[PDB]
């Protein structure tokens, strides 16, 4: 049946629907921070999110997504290793059933507890659906977390899981100011890979932050109250939602920093 998280329809199965999982530019990828090469040419990353219009809350049932308006530059990424803007279109969370596991990239083979995901396309093609397409079509923000002190910017996400627990549901989310989910640097690394779920396109600028954010044990139990399924359904916990790290290839790795 339909692509999952699950023994039978998991990540090793995905590539009998989808051939491009076993492309050349494949991600999440393991960030070997020794044989990263610090490029100079890098210019430190904008992200200029204060205009930005969250709309939605919604359960599609293998993780769940803020959506924001991007019919204008209200809320954009530009600079680092990127060409032109950006426009934030949703984001989104990948997380484990235990603190040890979650995150989809690796530093050092080290796991986090979760991964952040903001998504951005480039707006000299016109709309989403025309920028996957493309090989510079989208740039995604990559930030860990780890379990410790809580984020007071994430719980506004939390307080409204209950709303949206089974595939399928949705919910007003308005004025959600993303800020609250950024660390302090903006370090980075980056490197061309892909979507990390089906259709896993080769269309991704990726951007991983060097800082996780820091969230309680309380705010990620409540992800993982989260549905797989429908309502009506047996119930199935949205935990373990992260594809592993895929081979690098002929890829480098660059880091903003020494
Ligand atoms: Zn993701």
């Amino acid at each position: 049946h339909h692509w999952g998280y699950g023994k039978h329809n998991g990540p090793e199965h995905w590539h009998k629907d989808f051939p491009i999982a076993k492309g050349e530019r494949q991600s999440p990828v393991d960030i070997d921070t020794h044989t990263a090469k610090y490029d100079p040419s890098l210019k430190p990353l904008s992200v200029s999110y204060d205009q930005a219009t969250s709309l939605r809350i919604l359960n599609n049932g293998h993780a769940f997504n803020v959506e924001f308006d991007d019919s204008q530059d209200k809320a954009v990424l530009k600079g680092g290793p990127l060409d032109g803007t950006y426009r934030l279109i949703q984001f989104h969370f990948h997380w484990g059933s235990l603190d040890g596991q979650g995150s989809e990239h690796t530093v050092d083979k080290k796991k986090y507890a979760a991964e952040l995901h903001l998504v951005h396309w480039n707006t000299k093609y016109g709309d989403f659906g025309k920028a996957v397409q493309q090989p510079d079509g989208l740039a995604v923000l990559g930030i860990f977390l780890k379990v410790g002190s809580a984020k007071p910017g994430l719980q506004k996400v939390v307080d409204v899981l209950d709303s949206i627990k089974t595939k399928g549901k949705s919910a007003d989310f308005t004025n959600f100011d993303p800020r609250g989910l950024l660390p302090e640097s903006l370090d980075y690394w980056t490197y061309p890979g892909s979507l990390t779920t089906p259709p896993l396109l080769e269309c991704v600028t990726w951007i991983v932050l060097k800082e996780p954010i820091s969230v309680s044990s309380e705010q990620v139990l409540k992800f993982r109250k989260l549905n797989f399924n429908g309502e009506g359904e047996p119930e199935e916990l949205m935990v373990d939602n992260w594809r592993p790290a895929q081979p690098l290839k002929n890829r480098q790795i660059k880091a903003s920093f020494k």
